[PDB]
């Protein structure tokens, strides 16, 4: 039994969410596990590595969706598609904006205060695009797992709430920031630092990692620390750097926690954020 | 596994209703569920009828009401009697905090069809509907979802949720099942003292005396139904409406629905009906 529309082995592309669906229920029958990893396109080495994760995963076949999704509001069609192919992925869902909202913003999905938060603040719809868009990818492809970078890690934890909150049937894997050799988070935005903001961007993580290792001396150290790297860069405006726990609520006074920062390189906005051990 | 069959299995745990879903889907019984908010009467016997119809079918019959405090009384004993009465297999009765072991955080938002109607009183109503019935889909994954036509307004809402989150089931509506006079079966009615019970047939009477009205034209049915419920003592009107199918604006000539709700007393009453216009 062949399944229609779908050949083993090779980048099939899918428009129609009917067709993707009806691929993706056709392959979970017979017994692969499907991993989605949803992104908007114009992909580079930190979309590689989530592909990579998924597709590690035995048994498995990838669903790359491509859908520059205007309700949380780069292009390179070929050049991802051709990305793809030589990741040995098999399935790309490259829906219209039509084919994703028929009917424009109608039934959608209201997040949680966290939304309102940290990037929610510049930015107080954003969320509700994001966590639209992707509760709407689930029940199209109706993956077992789904796969977000670390890099943004408030959105991976709205997500988290998503899932959680509408009893959703899939493990969702947040995967660690890829990096440049200097540390410097990979983002489709770094393309548009100039020579000098390259250079000084280098202090976000510096600052991270920093602040991650003077954490033995307790909260205020590396926070200092932090801020100590952060001051010692040109042109870096900082908008935030917080300390929260995992889950993004208050940080604890000791024990696991997630130290973000956001700063404006021009008009540039970078974000990073590194897991945290107090004490 | 937890599963007796012939009998009515009763679950309270997410988790313990999905696995014997997942299981029974496995062997091929189709799953039908019939959500309801308890205090069960006829009307709801007929959803479990229609889904028991289904060939090879095994119902489920949830019973949960959102808590008061979100802003949007009974004992189960005697709907559960009933539930086994008619040879439902699976009732799923969970706890408020098993249904929300986080509170409200992510929240369904319905379109603006929601704010009209039945969401003028009360604009968060449906948000509410949308999310539990979101919740339940997820939780017991059926082929199709039973409504009934009476909460004509709710019917249409479900089936935004469904096309607009791209959700992999049918839904169903089910006639609305009427007392001797025309009297919608609600478990409202039994609020209603013996004068509010017998003005209550006006509502119904002016529905049926608009559907016949309609080869006049709108205007006539909606002018007849009017007549109808202006003659009915104590009945206080809050909208009568002729409208599409979809709710949306009524044509020249073609299918609609004319809905009515009102006010005995403190008691609310709704009621609704296919009107074909020009026919």
């Amino acid at each position: 039994m062949a399944i229609p529309a779908f050949h083993p082995g090779e980048l099939n592309v899918y428009s129609a969410p009917g067709d993707v669906a009806d691929v993706s229920r056709a392959l979970r029958l017979t017994g692969r596990r499907v991993m989605l990893v949803p992104t908007m396109g114009a992909l580079h080495e930190g979309h590689l590595a989530l592909v990579r994760a998924a597709k590690r995963v035995p048994g498995s076949v990838v669903v790359v969706s491509i859908f520059v999704n205007p309700m949380q509001f780069p292009r390179t069609p070929d050049d991802d598609l051709a990305q793809l192919r030589a990741e040995g992925v098999e399935i790309a869902f490259t829906p219209t904006t039509a084919a994703m909202y028929p009917d424009g913003l109608r039934t959608t999905v209201q997040p949680g205060p966290l939304a309102a938060e940290l990037e929610g603040g510049p930015r107080p719809t954003h969320f509700a695009g994001v966590l639209t868009v992707v509760l709407k990818l689930l029940q199209i492809v109706r993956p077992d797992r789904v796969f977000f970078g670390e890099k943004d890690y408030q959105q991976l934890v709205l997500i988290r709430q998503l899932v959680a909150d509408f009893n959703l049937d899939v493990a969702v894997v947040g995967v660690p920031t890829v990096r440049e050799a200097d540390g410097l988070a990979m983002s489709s935005r770094n393309r548009y630092l100039d020579p000098a903001q390259r250079a000084a961007a280098v202090a976000l993580s510096a600052a991270l990692t920093a602040a991650a290792h003077a954490a033995t001396a307790g909260a205020q150290a590396a926070l200092d620390a932090a801020r100590a790297v952060l001051d010692a860069a040109p042109g870096v405006a900082v908008d935030y750097l917080e300390l929260r726990d995992i889950g993004l609520g208050p940080m604890p006074l000791n024990g696991s926690g997630r130290l973000l920062v956001a700063a404006r390189l021009g008009t540039t906005r970078l974000l990073d954020n590194i897991a945290i051990e107090i004490g």
